[PDB]
């Protein structure tokens, strides 16, 4: 089978785990040999690899988080930090469209997304621009959506 | 005031300060004493600086929707969801949905993005791709040059150069 074993010395040999890399192939005693990945390494299929893959570093200059797999067997996900979203055409990280007052951010929000911004209903409110903050009820004691009752 | 309300709030003649984003208010100010400002429990939240007697509670990110909480323990903001791995948030249909898998002779652009779909490239002459997936980048052609090897078979985008065994003088 292609998946589990190579051919080496004229056998079937196993391949190597995701999460281990081949050190030594097989020899006429031995199975293959093969080891962990180390830290912040990966290898997510049965491998004949004589070394883990590294994963790409998330760019702290672009606003970017590494988001941790907790495993040596997935490749690894960055994302915007938390009020910024990825946008694939200008291939960076962009401020989250603040909801002006009036508006409100909808939730739950959504990493790596721009917020979805509605209109305040009868009885709600906003006074800032804010990419997270909801409308909120007027203060029981005239309120407009953009002003609190007085 | 120079109370700022920002940051204080007024209680008994006296300016206090209010609780850090992820504190709640256990106490008001006192003579001799501070506000007493104490963590938000497990699952809760205050995004404000503020005077709350109990913070809010967070919602579960939607695993029906297959969404997972990002930071589920952050107690100082509003709670982030993402689609979980191999999905990405759509905005047209507010949901979460597969991610693109790249063709054979095509690569992921690396790194990937948590909640984005995969781009997906061609692999250039020297790389290549044999399989559909949404994780994969174009990985480099195995280096028969490398161990002075002859080629037993020429790389393309879509399948790795394999080196002959065979020793030559
Ligand atoms: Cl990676
Ligand atoms: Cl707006
Ligand atoms: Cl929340
Ligand atoms: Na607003
Ligand atoms: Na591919």
């Amino acid at each position: 089978t292609q998946e589990r074993h190579y051919e080496h010395l004229g056998r079937c040999c196993s391949r190597c785990e995701p999460g281990k890399y081949l050190s030594s192939k097989c020899t006429p005693t031995s199975d293959s040999v093969c080891l962990p990945c180390g830290p912040d390494e990966y290898l997510d299929t049965w491998n004949e690899e004589d070394k883990c893959l590294l994963h790409k570093v998330c760019d702290a200059g672009k606003a970017l988080v590494a988001v941790d797999p907790g495993n040596h067997t997935a490749p690894r996900r960055c994302a915007c930090t938390a009020g910024y979203h990825w946008n694939s055409d200008c291939e960076c990280c962009r401020r989250n469209t603040e909801c002006a007052p009036g508006f409100g951010a909808q939730h739950p929000l959504q990493l790596n997304k721009d917020t979805v911004c509605t209109p305040c209903l009868l009885g709600f409110f906003s006074d800032v621009f804010s990419s997270t903050d909801k409308c909120k009820p007027w203060t029981n004691c005239q309120g407009t959506t953009e002003s609190d009752v007085v």
